[PDB]
């Protein structure tokens, strides 16, 4: 299928499965998985989606979702209402991931893209793990979707490439 | 082919693992390495723990935490070395180590990568280990059991393993 691109409406249906946050960083506590209704909190507002080959992986960890959590700053200003980070890591592994990174609230979300289910069906996914990708979505409208392919870098996904985005 | 006491553990048996660099820092990745469990276990006393998922409930809650809380009682019934295994890969597996305060090799935590040993043996489900434990000296398997109980360690953990080296 082809990428999603500017103009394009975020996909329908789109659930992924994850644990809220309780404020508590303890990552002795497994928590309780949910599903978040992905198409519904993107109907409104401006949202930041972010998927990741792998928690805890190099790349994923000490430059990805580190550059996100050093400008959150500038996102809210950016008028970002949600970022969220997704994997096809489970629920478990992607709510001991954001503690890990001192995320004790909803600024930025870390959820399971079940069997990479959304990001194959958006043609974004390799071999039981998504892609390195980023789509930015304002009111249920794709504003920006691109995938990195080449290795270690964040070009593309990056929070440079969506602040960018934002400003134009 | 369901291991059983008395069995030879199998040959060819590699996981994926970071070896313990001292650090408990969950956001400091570390470079993979294979583990050649076969020969590890050729000589000493052995346990080895599968769990479906590192993180998870169980596994977290009760499973790895009772090893823990006894390692003390392993290391006074001769236990050369405890490894837990999971199909999570190798950078998982090392933060659940260090979550636990695990940074050395007390315990390894380490990848049945595409969950291939515990296929082998037939306890794997749909891409997860099952939650097991086999202890082994010398080479030969002393001890093989699968839990299949939601949430059970009644014979995979700590308490069955320490029954088994006592007798």
């Amino acid at each position: 299928m082809a990428p999603l691109q500017p103009g394009d409406s975020f996909p329908a249906n789109v659930v992924f499965s994850y644990i809220p946050p309780t404020g508590s960083l303890d990552l002795t506590v497994s928590g309780r998985p949910i599903e978040y209704n992905a198409s519904e909190a993107l109907a409104k507002g401006t949202s930041v989606l972010v998927a990741v080959p792998g928690a805890f992986t190099p790349t994923c960890q000490e430059k990805h979702v580190t550059g996100f959590i050093a400008k959150l700053d500038q996102l809210r200003q950016a008028g970002v209402d949600r970022v969220l980070f997704i994997a096809s890591n489970d629920a478990f592994v992607m709510s001991a991931w954001g503690k890990a990174n001192g995320i004790k609230d909803e600024s930025i979300l870390f959820l399971s893209d079940s069997d990479t289910a959304f990001s194959s069906s958006i043609g974004w996914a390799n071999a039981g793990r998504t892609g390195r990708y980023a789509i930015v979505v304002k009111d249920g409208k794709v504003v920006y979707a691109a995938v990195d392919t080449v290795r270690g870098s964040t070009e593309k996904s990056g929070v440079d490439a969506v602040l960018t985005v934002l400003g134009n």
